[PDB]
């Protein structure tokens, strides 16, 4: 049995795929730091940190060490990664493992060295890096080996990466800093400006999942829920109701940037490849791809068919996993 692992180091979620086990770990990429006499110390990581925040006062502080598709905190990213790697270690398995890590396509040398070191520091022999859109496309089923063109749109928490693949290569790649976190920030700004109500991340993610949509009902308001927060002048808790119409209104800006990033990618793409993507469709992946109507909105504005992958939260990790299982393929990237 193997200790070989592939890591999908998301801004919102970290996934680890183990050779011969599939997905062994799926946890929020948060660290909880307690502040004490000027210092900050790592208290919990992952689902534990997210649990004990939400039971949160004064000390317990939240660091997302990857954020907006960049490494913000090198010290805490290292310890996050270490924790996760140690946590999936199997003692009845091969020595120090081979590791694959999925990095943003707009990742610099430095951030790559940083990833690679955090992994060696955690007990790996060798480390290979694979560009995210390439992993997303493989994970999703795309025929990235054919000379036919393929398009993948990966909507994360901090980033939306759009890429066109052909012939085992990336022909075009671009990332924009818009995804599920800007969606939440927009819903929370909307609650403040229109209904004068302060809300949190959790209430926000809940609205986005429950009535969020990239396109308003043709009706007028559609469905509604009630959400709790607190009045921003009075301090008292309050309930307000909100429609799918309001949510659509709230999300239109970040949705529109996503749509614009797809149009821009098409305008850069070679016509013959563009016509291939026209036949098979644009493939959406990543958790942001689960927003209602988002595929329907990209279809209207581009003219192209659009499909959401199966298990879009897991694509990058499955694609990384596929490379891990294929020794000759993993070869290709350790030579990176
Ligand atoms: N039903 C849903 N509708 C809309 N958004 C959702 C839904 N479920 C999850 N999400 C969002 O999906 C995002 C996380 O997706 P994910 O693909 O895990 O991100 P990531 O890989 O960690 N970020 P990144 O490094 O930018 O690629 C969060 O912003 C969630 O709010
Ligand atoms: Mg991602």
């Amino acid at each position: 049995i193997s200790n070989d692992i592939a890591i999908d180091l998301g801004t919102a979620n970290t996934l680890i795929y183990q050779k011969g086990k599939g997905i062994v770990l799926n946890e929020p990429s948060v660290v909880a730091l307690r502040n004490v006499g000027g210092r900050k110390v790592v208290h919990a990581v992952g689902i534990e940190a997210k649990q004990m925040l939400g039971r949160t006062p004064g000390h317990m502080e939240a660091i997302r060490p990857m954020r907006d598709g960049v490494i913000a905190d090198f010290e805490v990213a290292e310890e996050m990664i270490k924790y996760f790697i140690r946590k999936v270690h199997n003692r009845k398995g091969s020595g120090n493992p081979k590791v694959i890590v999925c990095v943003p396509s707009g990742a610099t040398a430095v951030e790559r060295r940083a990833i690679n070191d955090s992994c060696l520091n955690a007990g790996a022999r060798r480390v290979g890096l694979i560009d995210e859109p390439m992993a997303a496309a493989i994970g999703a089923g795309l025929p990235i080996h054919e000379p036919t063109g393929s398009m993948v749109v990966d909507i994360g928490g901090g980033t939306t990466e759009v890429a066109v693949l052909s012939l085992s290569g990336i022909v075009y790649s671009r990332s924009v800093r818009v995804g599920g976190d800007k969606m939440d920030e927009a819903i929370i700004s909307y609650m403040r400006r229109h209904h004068n109500l302060l809300i949190g991340e959790t209430t926000a993610e809940r609205i986005k999942k429950e009535i969020g949509t990239a396109r308003a009902p043709a009706d007028g308001e559609g469905l509604s829920i009630d959400v709790k927060g607190r009045d921003l002048m009075q301090g008292v808790p309050r309930e307000v109701r909100i429609s799918e119409k309001q949510a659509a209104d709230a999300l239109a800006e970040p949705v529109g940037q996503i749509v614009e990033a797809v149009k821009v990618a098409l305008e850069a793409t070679p016509p013959e490849l563009a016509d291939d993507i026209a036949d098979k469709g644009i493939m959406l992946t990543g958790g942001g791809a689960l927003l209602r109507g988002l595929d329907a909105e990209i279809r209207d504005h581009t003219g192209l068919p659009v499909t959401v992958a199966d298990d879009p939260l897991s694509c990058v990790a499955l694609g990384c996993g596929k490379v891990l299982e294929h020794p000759k393929w993993m070869k290709g990237v350790l030579e990176s």
